[PDB]
């Protein structure tokens, strides 16, 4: 994976190029108001240590970062995320610890409502591969990166509130 942060607009200033995970991308750049990924699915945080706002990319150019959707011009952790192909899967759970009503997800969910009638998920387990949470439906709202893992509660995925709109497997366009 190769992906390069610029502190201004429009690729311009100070950059810095980054193959792998970084917890602290602060030594290296101040700010970032565009991003270049050139091969890669990436998880960009707000803060060091992989928290804060997240905001998943892929290959492309972000001349600005509402292209990411994102708050502010802060990147300041990233994970490299690993690469998985063939069946993506996870269950949803309506309470906490794996309790109530579970589903089972394999494709992209533009509308966990629209789909399963459900605003809300309160823990799930991604079983293979890799996967974004969004808090609104259609890829809105605040993201969250899901690797494989038991997440018993929503904290565990680093939200505010259980309020889950959609998901989307990590992969990269091909």
């Amino acid at each position: 994976g190769k992906i390069t942060f610029y502190e201004d607009r429009g690729f311009q200033g100070h950059c810095y190029e980054c193959s792998s995970d970084c917890p602290n991308l602060q030594p290296y750049f101040s700010r970032c108001n565009s991003i270049r990924v050139d091969s890669g699915c990436w998880m960009l945080y707000e803060r060091p240590n992989y928290q804060g706002h997240q905001y998943f990319l892929r290959r492309g150019d972000y001349p600005d970062y509402q292209q990411w959707m994102g708050f502010n011009d802060s990147i300041r952790s990233c994970r490299l995320i690993p690469q998985h192909t063939g069946t993506f899967r996870m269950r949803i759970y309506e309470r906490d610890d794996f309790r109530g009503q579970m589903s089972e997800i394999t494709d992209d969910c533009p509308s966990l409502q629209d789909r399963f009638h459900l605003t809300e998920v309160h823990s799930l387990n991604v079983l293979e591969g890799s996967w974004v949470l969004y808090e609104m439906p259609s890829y809105r709202g605040r993201q969250y990166l899901l690797r494989p893992g038991e997440y018993r509660r929503y904290l565990d995925w680093g939200a505010m509130n259980a309020k889950v709109g959609s998901l989307r497997r990590v992969m990269d366009f091909y």
